[PDB]
């Protein structure tokens, strides 16, 4: 069901520091090479009064390059797909909670994400739009009662050479109601999320990710 070329579409909605918004995206990638690109529009609430970087990691686990010898939980979850649930905590006080659903409809991956961010300091880099993308990172993946827990410590780059550290656990759960899933062992996933394009007030963003599974 997961072909060498797959398309995806996404709706992402919620609020950060009380500011309500909605974004829509579409893209494509090669799930077996771990590559994808997505074009994203802010369709409600724009221009956002915060860095889009905080939303960027919420827009795609089907596109990880897994070796033969590490079972691929996400690809095996289809046709039904999977969900993920995350709480991201930032060094300077912001917390963002995300719930995501991943499905497959008529050959296309479809994503719905609900986001709620609070307590980002008003004078901090997020709310002042002084960030400059994510450092590449490695997500540890742990098997947990028929799902996976991912654990990431990520650094958001900020103007003037700083970074904001953030951490999170992600809970990945299968939606499969018929069929089997071969569970992997502990492993890691290397991520590079790159901003390719943006409009002036980040109302339009193109980003790409490269994700590769490796032994831990």
């Amino acid at each position: 069901l997961i072909k060498e070329n797959m398309r995806m579409k996404v709706v992402l909605e919620g609020s950060v520091n009380g500011h309500q918004f909605k974004c829509t995206g579409e893209g494509e990638g090669n799930p077996y090479m771990g590559t994808q690109t997505m074009r994203i529009k802010v369709i409600e609430g724009g221009p956002l009064p915060f860095a889009f970087d905080i939303l960027a990691t919420s827009f795609s686990r089907t596109f990880i390059k897994y070796p033969k010898g590490i079972p691929d939980f996400f690809k095996q979850s289809f046709p039904e797909g999977f969900t993920w649930e995350r709480v991201t905590r930032y060094e300077d006080g912001g917390v963002i909670t995300v719930m995501q659903d991943t499905s497959l409809e008529d050959g296309c991956l479809v994503y719905h994400a609900q986001v709620r961010g609070v307590n980002f300091p008003s004078n901090g880099a997020v709310m002042q739009k002084k960030t400059k993308g994510w450092e590449p990172n490695t997500e540890m993946m742990y098997p947990a009662d028929g799902g996976l827990r991912g654990y990431t410590h990520m650094a958001l780059k900020v103007d003037g050479g700083g970074h904001l550290s953030c951490s999170f656990v992600t809970t990945y759960r299968s939606k499969k109601t018929v069929g089997n899933i071969k569970m992997p062992g502990i492993h890691a996933v290397s991520h590079r999320l790159e901003r390719l394009e943006e409009s002036d007030n980040e109302m339009f963003v193109v980003q790409r990710e490269h994700a590769v599974a490796k032994f831990a």
